[PDB]
């Protein structure tokens, strides 16, 4: 009667701490009921692992909760999947990613940050690159008990950028007398900590005039999802303290247009504030910082991402020998890197959103499905195709 | 009998502190003798400013040296031009970037930097961004009283990089036990220094697996001149440890090839190192960091910079009324942003290498110059049109 459907697969990532443990869930139709099948995404099929991976009933592949000395990487940094396989053929789930991380010390630093009086200073808390995907910054303190939190401009001077640095207006000789720290989350252990170091502003007197200079590392292409809000930073010092523009490249050429300015979209200093994120926003974007002496200008490029999903048009359907089959795929999201279709759980070797079978000969009965996949995410849809 | 060409032109950059004060001369032939004016690059005259900018015998532009209350940006940072003329027309040398720096203190810092055992680690020394045009790293000190001078690497294992770098092999939780300080050197006052921080590596037991990381911020792109060492960096934390290779894009394409390493290119952990560069090494290259848990890239972009020259055929010509003048302006030097002619000082819109005067007229005669520029340089050819 019917090749088997995913109604419930795992999420495209499962992080946890060894502490919380985790379980994901598969769940097919299908008549007859499909064998749920966890493996690799690779292919390999997985078993069980006495206390560190356990193939549940109700479909659940758990992870029960370990001690660091039982850390496994082939068990707990893994690309998992669910297949879902009866006689009428077999699907294969979106990609499931976890990632079990060890709860361990770490700690972020706030150094000194060298500005010329005048002139704009960003302090930034520094998060070590290898635990920076699960530590956010939380908020800033500085010793005098200021404390500043995301949301609006302190005093018409401090504000938390929505990406976690403290921006300082027009620093004065006066700013040098403070130190600043900031807390950060993990999100895995749920703790929070102040910085094992505080930074504070180490400012020069402007004696001689300089054209604006950038710093010689700058931020690499950037992902942020939708409805989010991005600041994008201009960080640059000179005397006369300079004037910043922003501007966003027309694709696909050297040419260039003001960024517009509005209720949405605002300019704090330097930094380019976009608030309701949406992919139209995504592209290069050049920052142009000028004052009497000189100029400078540096490129970010962003992408803003928006889930992955697909579905095939037909769910199923019955061709007589001979005669074409069909199926196209539709999908959702941003960025989409690719498409590519398997056919009862192996790729075919088609990367284009509508699938096309010329002559349908026996062997074409079965499952076929379309994924879509950026580098972060994949979704995938099914169909099935009957003899006529 | 001649009109005007430069025998001597100021160099494109004057660099000098408020003690050293400078001198810039410009010496041309012609006859009658050319009046030489200087001028800002943009074409106002200047004039004799007390004790700060005097206009010299020999043909010589002098800036006294002063004192640091008497810094005018007028004068000090300021783009000159020398300008010289006759009956039959006026020719521009280049430009002449003039930057009085008044001396200063400035510091550098070396700050901690996290790392996960067994990995590579690269100690920086931070230099403000508007002294690091003057300032470079001379060498690298620990607490235990070793010194690293650029050149071969310690022990297979301490390499101070070209770039100014410790690059520090495969880093074990004795190395936590060390702190780094780096002297720097100020080119416009000769004086060096010690770091006002040291640096220390703190050491992460690596406990759970995870994929490399690079930093948030990278390298922009650089520019570097020809017949010196390059080192590109590729800084990437994870465990286990991983592994580095670079490609170089093949120009206007998504497509790259692996670089090669013999006795000029060479690879340190994850550093590429390129002797005695040429202009051919230009390009966009790719880092790609792998372990068994993941991977990740990131790309720089490299310029290697040349001298601009330029040259008019032919230095001179004579040319009967109604027919055509020809002058092909020939150059060398990377990159080449703009060629652009001149007509007795005054910019005439063509910005070929050919320039063609189809049917000369009597105001055709006259000197006539090609500029080749860049960001950094400019250099400029001329020559004279005589009606026959
Ligand atoms: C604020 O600060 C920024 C600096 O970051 C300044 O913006 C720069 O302005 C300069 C000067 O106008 C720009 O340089 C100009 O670019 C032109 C475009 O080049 C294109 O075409 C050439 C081929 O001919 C390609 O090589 C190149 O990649 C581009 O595709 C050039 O045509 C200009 O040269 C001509 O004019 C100059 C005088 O300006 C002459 O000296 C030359 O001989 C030639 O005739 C010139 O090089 C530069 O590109 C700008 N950069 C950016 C990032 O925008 C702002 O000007 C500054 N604001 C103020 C008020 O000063
Ligand atoms: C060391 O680490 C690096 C990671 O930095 C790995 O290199 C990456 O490898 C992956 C996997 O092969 C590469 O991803 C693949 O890229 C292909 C090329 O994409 C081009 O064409 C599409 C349009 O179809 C454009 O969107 C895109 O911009 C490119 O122009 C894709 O075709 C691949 O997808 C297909 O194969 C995969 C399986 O690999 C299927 O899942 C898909 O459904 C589809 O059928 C794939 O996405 C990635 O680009 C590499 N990055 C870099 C920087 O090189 C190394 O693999 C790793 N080494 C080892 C040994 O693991
Ligand atoms: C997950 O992994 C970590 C192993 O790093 C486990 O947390 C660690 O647990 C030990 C023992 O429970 C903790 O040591 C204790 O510290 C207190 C002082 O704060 C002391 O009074 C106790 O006698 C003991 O020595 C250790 O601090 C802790 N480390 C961290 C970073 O939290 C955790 O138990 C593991 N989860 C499991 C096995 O379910
Ligand atoms: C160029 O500009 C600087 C101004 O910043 C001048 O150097 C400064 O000169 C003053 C006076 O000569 C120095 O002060 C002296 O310091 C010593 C102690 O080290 C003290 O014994 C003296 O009595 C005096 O106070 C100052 O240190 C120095 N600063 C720097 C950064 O070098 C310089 O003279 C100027 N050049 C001229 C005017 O030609
Ligand atoms: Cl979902
Ligand atoms: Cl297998
Ligand atoms: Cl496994
Ligand atoms: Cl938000
Ligand atoms: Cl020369
Ligand atoms: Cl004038
Ligand atoms: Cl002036
Ligand atoms: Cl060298
Ligand atoms: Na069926
Ligand atoms: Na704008
Ligand atoms: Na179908
Ligand atoms: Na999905
Ligand atoms: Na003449
Ligand atoms: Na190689
Ligand atoms: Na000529
Ligand atoms: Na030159």
């Amino acid at each position: 009667q019917k090749g088997p459907v995913f109604l419930k697969e795992p999420t495209n990532r499962i992080d946890f701490s060894n502490s919380t443990g985790a379980e994901i869930e598969c769940k097919a139709s299908g008549n007859p009921m499909p064998e749920i099948i966890w493996i690799r995404s690779d292919g390999t099929a997985v078993g069980d692992v006495p206390g560190l991976r356990q193939i549940s009933s109700d479909g659940k592949l758990v992870f029960p909760p370990f001690r660091a000395e039982d850390y496994r990487q082939e068990v707990h940094a893994q690309v998992y999947a669910c297949l879902a396989r009866n006689q009428f053929g077999s699907i294969i789930s979106r990609d499931v990613h976890v990632r079990a991380v060890v709860a361990q010390y770490y700690e972020a630093d706030v150094n000194k940050e060298h500005v010329i009086r005048g002139n704009s200073a960003v302090i930034k808390c520094l998060i070590p690159s290898f635990v920076a995907d699960f530590v956010e910054v939380v908020s800033w303190h500085t010793d005098e008990e200021e404390n500043y939190f995301p949301g609006a401009e302190y005093d018409g001077k401090y504000l938390v950028l929505p990406s976690g640095e403290l921006h300082i207006r027009e620093v004065g000789p006066e700013d040098g007398y403070k130190s600043y720290q900031c807390r950060t989350k993990h999100r895995l252990t749920g703790e929070t900590r102040l910085s094992a170091t505080k930074g504070r502003l180490v400012i020069t007197e402007p004696i001689s005039s300089s054209a604006p200079r950038t710093p010689a590392l700058v931020q690499k292409p950037l992902e942020l999802m939708v409805a989010h809000t991005i600041s994008l930073l201009c960080p640059a010092q000179g005397f006369p303290a300079p004037s910043f523009r922003w501007y966003k490249f027309i694709e696909g050429t050297t040419r260039k247009q003001a960024v517009v300015l509005n209720d949405r979209v605002k300019q704090v200093s330097g930094t380019l504030i976009i608030k309701d994120a949406v992919v139209e926003d995504s592209g290069k974007y050049l920052c142009v910082v000028n004052n009497s002496v000189g100029g400078e200008s540096v490129e970010t490029v962003l992408t803003v991402t928006a889930p992955l999903s697909a579905k095939i048009d037909p769910p199923t359907q019955t061709v007589d020998f001979g005669r074409p089959a069909v199926f196209t795929c539709q999908y959702t999201g941003n960025p989409i890197k690719t498409v590519s279709w398997m056919k009862d759980g192996k790729a075919i070797g088609h990367s284009e959103s509508v699938l096309r079978i010329e002559s349908v000969k026996k062997e074409d009965k079965g499952m076929y499905q379309c994924f879509v996949r950026n580098d972060r995410e994949s979704a995938e849809a099914s169909a099935e195709l009957k003899l006529g």
